[PDB]
């Protein structure tokens, strides 16, 4: 059956907990719709609706990826008014993050995946449906962790929440 899929990098439990606390402190409920703590992630490549045959092809392509791990330090926060999101990010993302995304984006495009032809802006979405031009505080201190793997996720909606289901993970070769 066709599953809406995407590749993502996840955050350690402690940092996610620090983020939702920082968010609740600086952003009122009317600033946007809050992303659940377990849904905090950094999307590497969106694939759109993809079937089992093509999912299997894309997984194989992901398995041939050979790339060392890298460190993410979240020193940047902002707001995209047109896309209507409040985001967390990195001013100077490591080349590894850029390399990994580009490797995965070019693999989906050569498999026949829906294309946006938009630049890759590594970010972690905190608020959705943000309309008003609120004010963005700097992120918390020392939101920095080592990236050890990336995951292929399935997107679904179950009883009033958005749910991401992990399917497969690939480690980065250190
Ligand atoms: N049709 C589409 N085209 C481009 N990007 C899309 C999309 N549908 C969803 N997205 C985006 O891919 C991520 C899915 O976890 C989300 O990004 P973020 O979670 O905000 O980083 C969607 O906004």
């Amino acid at each position: 059956e066709p599953q809406r899929l995407f590749f993502a990098i996840d955050l350690p439990a402690e940092i996610r907990e620090q983020i939702i606390h920082w968010r609740a402190k600086h952003f009122p409920p009317e600033a946007g719709r809050p992303v659940a703590a377990d849904n905090l992630h950094l999307t590497l490549a969106f694939l759109g609706e993809v079937s089992a045959e093509k999912e299997k092809a894309l997984s194989l392509l992901a398995g041939r990826i050979r790339q060392p791990g890298f460190t993410l330090t979240l020193d940047d926060a902002g707001q995209w008014l047109r896309s209507r999101v409040v985001w967390l990010g990195m001013r100077q993302p490591p080349r590894g993050l850029i390399q990994l995304a580009n490797m995965l984006r070019s693999q989906a495009a050569r498999s026949g995946c829906f294309q946006s032809n938009r630049p890759f802006h590594p970010h972690i979405t905190l608020l959705r449906d943000a309309s008003e031009a609120v004010t963005i505080p700097p992120p918390g201190f020392n939101w920095s962790y080592a990236v050890t793997e990336f995951t292929l996720y399935a997107s679904s909606f179950a009883r009033g929440r958005t749910r991401y289901t992990p399917l497969k993970r690939w480690a980065l070769t250190q």
